[PDB]
Order: C-alpha cells, then structure tokens, then sequence
C-alpha cells in the first residue's frame, strides 16, 4: 500500500551506475536532488525508508551513514532476520523482499512510512524490477567534450523497458510537493533514444530526472477464496 520506488544515476546508453565500489561522477545537483526526493514527504509526520545493499552502505561515507531524516535498511544474507533495529536509525534485513513485507505492515509502521526508496546496489536494482511501482531515473549523458567514464555496474535496461514505459510527464506531481526543480520538461534525442525529463547540467555531463511507470497489465487472474 505504500508505493515503492526505485531511485538510481544512471549513464546512457549502457544505464552504469557503478565502478570498482563506488560511484562513476560526483555530481552536486544530482546528490541534492536524491537527498530531497528521499527525504522529503507531503505528510510532516511521515519518513521515507530506504533500503540498500550491503556493499552501497559501506560506500557512503561513515560521516553520512544512515542518511538522516529516512529510516535506512541495510540488506545482507549475513544478517539475522526480516527486519531487525540494530542501531538509531538503522535495520537489517537478511531478505529485501522479506523487508518489503515487514515494512508494509500497517501495524507494524503505524502509516507513518510515506514511501520505500530502493536505493540501489546493481545487485539490489536487478532484484527490484518485480518489486517497484516506479523507478526514478536520472539519465546522464557526457557532453561532446567529456570523457565516458569507467564503468562495471549497470542497470537492467532491457527488463526496466519491459515493464515500465516513460511517465516524466507526470514527474513534477509525483515528487513531494516542497520541491524545487530548475528545469522546464524537455524531450531531447541524444544516441538514437528520447531521452525526456527535466534536465540539468554540472560539470562535464548532461542530466534529466524522468520517472518510469509500472505498465497497464492484463487481468488474468485474481485470487478468490
Ligand atoms: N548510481 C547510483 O544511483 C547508485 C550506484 N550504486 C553503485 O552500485 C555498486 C554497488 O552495487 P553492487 O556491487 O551490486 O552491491 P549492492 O549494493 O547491491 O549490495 C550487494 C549485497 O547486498 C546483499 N544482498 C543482495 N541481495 C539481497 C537479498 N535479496 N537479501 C538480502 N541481502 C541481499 C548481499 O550482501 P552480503 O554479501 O553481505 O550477503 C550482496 O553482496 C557500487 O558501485 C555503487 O557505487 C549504488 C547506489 C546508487
Ligand atoms: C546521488 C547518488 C544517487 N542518485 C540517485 N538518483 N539515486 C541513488 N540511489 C543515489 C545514491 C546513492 C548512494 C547510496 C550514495 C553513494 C555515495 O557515494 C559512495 C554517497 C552517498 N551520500 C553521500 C553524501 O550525502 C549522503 C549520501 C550516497
Ligand atoms: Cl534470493
């Protein structure tokens, strides 16, 4: 019941996200832009969640860790249970789609959760594709005169596109009202593809926020007693 949402940087064409443990660009404006969407709520006496893998919590700096204002879960198959409070601000979870079912217990989160950000992993992004409602995408493009950076981690493109279409048209009212954004919506073609969303630029790279849809599904079934 509350939605989940994947959020993730990612470079076109090959959608990486990732080099040798950690990120492949430090970008300020694409930071800030996470920080507020996963923060931010349009219920004050709300939080979001956000659930990661074990190897991206151990790439954000320690100074940083949990990030503040979200309930942070850490997922490992080294841990103990579903969904365990380990320290102030921190869970862990031994199975993300375990943790995904504690956490939309409304017993359990006393609908205080607004929303669940799955905030990535390779790993944890490839096994989100069936769990999300929506994935929030920031499609980064080198300009002519930047150098492609070195990348070993990639977003599933191929099952990203299966199942779910482009919905940037409706971006702008699915973020918490309380954000600010620069750009206008645009729809630009950069290596054959349209690339639609609101669009950024900081140092060498192009960027837009876009947000994908789950697609409209046939009715095959549903469960009667
Ligand atoms: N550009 C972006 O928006 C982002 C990029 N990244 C990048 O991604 C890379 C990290 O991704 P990756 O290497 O795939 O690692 P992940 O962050 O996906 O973590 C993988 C680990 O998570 C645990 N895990 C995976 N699946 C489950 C599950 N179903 N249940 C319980 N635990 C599970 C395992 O931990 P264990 O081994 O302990 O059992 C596994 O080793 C880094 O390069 C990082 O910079 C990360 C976030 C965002
Ligand atoms: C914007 C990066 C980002 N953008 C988008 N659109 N989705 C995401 N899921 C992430 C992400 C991410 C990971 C968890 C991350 C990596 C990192 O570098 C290893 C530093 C951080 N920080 C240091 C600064 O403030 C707290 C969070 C977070
Ligand atoms: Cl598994």
């Amino acid at each position: 019941k509350v939605p989940v949402v994947g959020i993730v940087a990612a470079l076109l064409p090959e959608m990486g996200i990732g080099f040798q443990g950690n990120l492949p660009w430090r970008l300020a404006k694409e930071m800030k832009y996470f920080r507020e969407v996963t923060t931010l709520t349009n219920d004050n006496s709300k939080q979001n969640v956000v659930i990661m893998g074990r190897k991206t919590w151990e790439s954000i700096p320690q100074k940083f860790r949990p990030l503040p204002k979200r309930i942070n879960v850490v997922v490992s198959r080294s841990f103990d249970g579903e969904l365990r409070k380990v320290e102030d601000g921190i869970y862990h979870s031994n199975s993300l789609r375990n943790c995904l079912t504690a956490l939309q217990s409304s017993l359990a989160n006393e609908n205080k959760i607004e929303r669940i950000y799955i905030i990535g992993g390779g790993e944890i992004y490839r096994q989100s594709m069936d769990l999300a409602d929506h994935w929030l995408i920031t499609k980064i493009m080198p300009l002519p005169e930047t150098t492609i950076p070195q990348m070993d981690t990639f977003l599933q493109k191929q099952e990203l596109e299966q199942r779910f279409y482009d919905n940037s048209d409706k971006l702008v009212d699915f973020l918490p009202s309380s954000i600010q954004l620069e750009g206008r919506l645009t729809s630009q073609e950069w290596n054959g593809e349209l690339v639609k969303g609101l669009p950024v630029q900081e140092k060498g790279y192009q960027f837009y926020f876009t947000l994908y849809t789950k697609k409209l599904e046939h009715h095959h079934h549903h469960h009667h007693h």
